Order: structure tokens, then C-alpha cells, then sequence
């Protein structure tokens, strides 16, 4: 809805990164007693990208015999995109030192009664994943939470709490299902012992398109991708008593040992499976000429979000080190530490954008969002009482001394307490992509 | 837009709920669909904690009866207005 | 002026409804009643709710163009009905 | 061959339905059930419906005639919305 505001220029730039600061460990964090020494890296992860851009108005454009500041104002618009998906192609695999379990169902013949502590060292491994988000807002999450119940019966230890769907923004290090929903992974499963290491001390989040399709605004939509397969591999089981019995009712009962019940709680195996080269989406220019949304790569605020989620390049890699040789040949001599590296690298091209300036014009953008207006100077509001006093702290203190107490109230952020990677990237403009690969096929089919 | 301000100040409880789509005059519209929430099983998570409740008196007792889509389009088929028919020409 | 005025005519309205009550207390059991209070000496206060005119209508309305015509209805006659013995 | 088509259309859609439950059987107390047998096993049947079009207003239609014409919706666009997370 956004063309019919504004024009369009014939000037474009582009800019890029290096790399991204992305080692570490794939499970939990490696602390000291103050502070987390080394961050918990995986690949498991939503990975969201924050960058921010210069505003062209505020920038010297050396072009101005064209179109003047009070008459019309500048914004970028984006057209093209690309990831930097280059590490070698890999798969990790990873479990639980002690996952419940009774044996496998999938054969025949065992069933039993547990004792102490059935909890066995497995680890199972994923589905795949592939997709990429964009946008100047950023993507809201989903996941389900447990319900409050009315108060007409007690609740007592072993009960069925009711679930409720909760929806946020996604964080960098967020985890993304592998076959086993998503809800408060750290609480609901109360025993902290019925999922992988990976998934248990934490929540898991599904991002759902659909509402965000419901919503017209479409500041958070541009274009996506999706390309994710799963199949399962075997048929298990959890170690504990079973809250829920069978109805006798709809069944037959047995003799001898027989009589007794087995399990009801069946566990599936989620699988893997063959991973190409050709059905990965990355490394590929795309242009978003008209999109599903209202906004034409208007990204607002000088602001963009990015999140990328694939598992193709997520192996980790095993590492010994000596401390002691003296006899020949031991288990003792060898420290094993679990690391996993992941690149990034972000690249993009823009368009310049010339939208003008009208009350209707300006009616819009106030109603959208109120920091946009807030960043854009156009308030008046006649500039107010100034002339009060300005006035000298000193010392020999008269009994205010230090009086440096309100700096405050700039505070543009609510989203201090969301912790993503983020991108400072505006000092890497030009004007002539020739020198840069990736718009010019844009300029191959251009012309 | 002049008038939208004397059906604004007529009452601020009349364009809360009429509004229509379109505000005073930055003509804006809410689009928050994504929270609607259905059920089947008896969770008795219902809205009828406290929020934002144009007339406020619902807490006090009435009598108010539903009557709405029930309409005609044809009125001489009632005894009523055909009256009226006779009356107003 | 500010509103107009169209050429149509409408209604249709239901008929009837039992109230039932003992006239001078109410009934309630220790947490619910089954019968209120219903009395000839209370203020019979009735409520009513009515479609929304302006995108809910006659289909044969040729008039109106979406940008800024709002549609309403105006009320023209009632009519209440006392169809007891008197007493 | 019989009919002539509206040259105006319309869209509604829902906006979510939930359900919730245990896939092997019925949660049933001893008075009724609280929680059904519910899974992704199970067929989904679905009935919509859908207003009569007389109530409803439209930006030039007074051509037709209610004396000798009928309308009725038609169904035109069509879309399931599915996005839970596979498995």
C-alpha cells in the first residue's frame, strides 16, 4: 500500500559484512563463578540478525538537482538479499545422559516393571530445516504454556493442567522444535529427564505465518522460504509410573504376568534423512519486485531484521588433549571439550525511495507507529520555556552538590531486555556494484 | 471530518464502539485478528476477567432482548405501518 | 445539513415473553434460584439490540459510494401491547 | 445456462479454531467427559454457514427485482489454513 505514497528514483548501493563471531558450545554455557566464559553455540538455533542503516536525508547526498529537503523526503527501499551459507555441510547428533526408557516397543517380546532410575544415556537426532525471515519489524514467535484452572476442585500432586498458546518475539538462541512441540520445555516436563540435554532447560518456539499473514500491516513480512522433511526412525518408551490407566473397558485382561500394564506412553524415534546440494535455497539473489505484503522494502527506522534457520552445516567436531603420557597406553589421559563453529554473512542491495510530504501524507505514519515521527523532525510544538535557568553545580556545596541527576528520558529501546546478534553496517556503502558479485547478475539482467 | 468531531464529542462512548472503520480523521483501523482463541475441552480461561468494557453498567442488572435479524424488507404484509401507509400517503 | 434523508421503510419484530414471579418477595435456593422476582409494581425496564445499517441492508441500494457515506436507521414508531385482564 | 453471475463479490474468513484432547480415548469422569478422544487420526467434518442475502448493503444493485429475481452466494475462493509444526 506504500507505492501509492511514494516515487522512485534510478539510484542504488550496496553493502556487506565479514563474518560473524559464531565458536562455542553446542548444549550449555561454560561459566566461571562471575560470568558465562564461553556462549552455548549450536546450530539448533533461530538465529536473528539485527543491522541498521544510515538515513539519506541525514546522509550527504551529493546529488541535489533533483529533488529538495523541505519538499520531499528520502528513505532506502530494499530489492535484493543473500546469505553467507559456506561452511562444510554437516550433522550433529546429540541426546541425554539419562532418557527415560522401558525398552524398545518397536520389536517384540519385553515388558516389565521399573524400579530405580531406568534413565539411560541416548541421543537421537532431528528433522531438517530451512527457511529465512526478514523484515523491519521483527517476527513474533509460538509456543504453547499451561493453563490456570477454575477454582471448583482442588489440585492435587499428578493432575492435567489445561495448555495455552503463548506468543513472543524470538530471540538469537532460541530453540526450534525437533519433533516434540513447543511449550516450556524447562518446566512442564517436570522431571528435566524426558527430552535431550539440548531442548531441556529451555523454552521452544514455532513461528507461525498465518497471523502474521493476518495482520495488514506487513511490516514484519517481505518474503520467506520453507523447506523442512522429517521421517522417524524407531518406536520407544519413558521409564515411570503412568498417570492416566487404561479404560478395562474397551480391553481384555490377561492372566499370569500378563495382568499387569505394560506401557501406554509411546515414545517416537524422529529421524533425519538424506540432505542435497540442490535443495538448498542459499547462495541465491532473489528480487522483490511486488511481494505478498504492503510494504515494497520500505524497511522503516533505518532498520531490518533478519533470521535464518538451517541445520545443514551442524556437526560437531571432537577434540582430545594430553595431559599425562607415562604409561603406554590409558583412559586418563585425555580431556574432551565439545565446540562447534557456524558462519554468517549478510549482503544485500537497496533502492532510494523520494516520498513527499502532505497532512494525509503524514496521517498515516503517525497511526503506524509514533517513532518513526518521533525520528523524523517535524514537531512544532513552538519551542518552549527555555528561558528558565541553566545554572552552575560548583562546590563549598551549598547542599545540592552533584546535581547531574537527569540525563534520562531518551530511551528509545523497550527491547533491551531482547538479546540478538546485531550488525553495524552503514560505513560500508557504494555507489557501483561492479566491484561486488552479487548485484551484478541484478545488473546482468538489468541492462 | 468536522462533524465526525460532534458525533466524536456527542459521546467518546459512541465511537468506541462506532468506529467504524475509519477514526478521527488520520481514518485509521485496529487489525489485531491474531487473538482470537477458540476451544472445545473446559479450560475456564473465558474473558470475564476485567478489561476495557464500553457501558461500564453491565455489572448492574437489565433486561435487554435480542431482536436484531429478524427484519422485512416488505411492510404492508404487517398490519402496522400499512396504518402508517394510510397515514403518511 | 449534516445527515439527509432516504426514501425506505422498514420493520419486523417478535412477539411475546413469559415473565413469571412471585409479587412479593423473590425465591432463591442456598446458591441459585429457579424463578425471579417478577412483580406489576417493578420498573419493566426492556432492551433492545438492532443490525448494523451500514454495510447490513437492502440489497436493492443503488446510492452510496464506500468512501464516505455512513448508513443509519431512523426510528419512526413503536408500538407496546397489555394483553392481560386487568386487575 | 440458466443463470447470470453477480459481477460483485465478497470475502469472509475465521480466524482460528483450536482443539485439544488425548488421542486414544475419551477423558470421561464418572458424571460426563470433560476432555474427548482427540488426535490428528481422526476425520475432520465441517460445516459452514452463511447468511441470507437480504440483509446486507451493496454500492449499486437496485437494478434487480425482488418480484422476479433471487441471489444466492457462490462459493469462488477457497483455502485451508494449516500451520502447526510438522511431525
Amino acid at each position: 500500500a506504500t507505492d501509492a505514497y511514494v516515487t522512485r528514483t534510478n539510484i542504488f548501493y550496496h553493502a556487506s559484512s565479514s563474518r560473524l563471531l559464531a565458536v562455542g558450545h553446542p548444549y550449555f554455557s561454560i561459566k566461571r563463578a562471575n560470568k558465562t566464559v564461553v556462549p552455548k553455540v549450536s546450530g539448533y538455533q533461530y538465529r536473528v540478525f539485527k543491522v541498521v542503516l544510515p538515513d539519506p536525508n541525514k546522509f550527504a547526498l551529493p546529488d541535489s538537482s533533483l529533488f529538495d529537503p523541505t519538499t520531499q523526503r528520502l528513505v532506502w527501499a530494499c530489492t535484493g538479499l543473500e546469505v553467507g551459507r559456506g561452511q562444510p555441510l554437516g550433522v550433529g547428533v546429540s541426546g541425554h545422559p539419562f532418557l527415560n526408557k522401558y525398552d524398545d516397543v518397536e520389536n517384540s517380546g519385553s515388558g516389565g516393571n521399573p524400579g530405580q532410575d531406568n534413565r539411560v544415556n541416548v541421543g537421537m537426532d532431528y528433522k531438517q530445516t530451512q527457511l529465512c525471515m526478514v523484515g523491519c519489524a521483527p517476527p513474533l514467535g509460538e509456543h504453547w504454556g499451561k493453563g490456570k484452572q477454575c477454582t471448583n476442585t482442588p489440585v492435587q500432586a499428578g493432575d492435567c493442567p489445561p495448555l495455552e498458546l503463548i506468543t513472543s518475539v524470538i530471540q538469537d538462541g532460541d530453540m526450534v522444535d525437533t519433533g516434540f512441540g513447543a511449550m516450556n520445555f524447562a518446566d512442564l516436563q517436570t522431571n528435566k529427564s524426558d527430552v535431550p540435554i539440548d531442548i531441556c532447560g529451555t523454552t521452544c518456539k514455532y513461528p507461525d505465518y498465518l497471523q502474521m499473514a493476518a495482520d495488514p500491516y506487513g511490516d514484519r513480512l517481505f518474503f520467506f522460504l520453507r523447506k523442512e522433511q522429517m521421517f522417524a526412525r524407531h518406536f520407544f518408551n519413558r521409564a515411570g509410573e503412568v498417570g492416566e490407566p487404561v479404560p478395562d473397558t474397551l480391553i481384555i485382561k490377561g492372566s499370569g504376568n500378563r495382568t499387569s500394564v505394560g506401557s501406554s506412553i509411546y515414545v517416537n524415534t524422529p529421524s533425519g534423512s538424506l540432505v542435497s546440494s540442490e535443495a538448498q535455497l542459499f547462495n541465491k539473489p532473489y528480487w522483490l519486485q511486488k511481494a505478498q505484503g504492503h510494504n515494497n522494502g520500505i524497511c522503516w527506522g533505518n532498520q531490518l531484521f533478519v533470521t535464518v534457520v538451517d541445520t545443514t552445516r551442524s556437526t560437531n567436531m571432537t577434540l582430545c588433549a594430553s595431559v599425562t603420557t607415562s604409561s603406554t597406553y590409558t583412559n586418563s589421559d585425555y580431556k574432551e571439550y565439545m565446540r562447534h563453529v557456524e558462519e554468517y554473512d549478510l549482503q544485500f542491495i537497496f533502492q532510494l525511495c523520494s516520498i513527499t510530504l502532505s497532512a494525509e501524507v503524514m496521517a498515516y505514519i503517525h497511526t503506524m507507529n509514533p517513532s518513526v515521527l518521533e525520528d523524523w523532525n517535524f514537531g512544532l510544538s513552538p519551542p518552549p520555556n527555555g528561558t528558565l535557568e541553566d545554572t552552575y553545580r560548583y562546590v563549598q556545596s551549598q547542599a545540592i552538590t552533584c546535581q547531574k541527576p537527569t540525563p534520562e528520558k531518551e530511551k528509545p529501546d523497550p527491547y533491551k531486555n531482547l538479546s540478538f546478534w546485531e550488525v553495524n553496517l552503514k560505513e560500508k556503502f557504494s555507489s557501483e556494484l561492479d566491484q561486488y558479485p552479487l548485484g551484478r547478475k541484478f545488473l546482468l539482467q538489468s541492462g
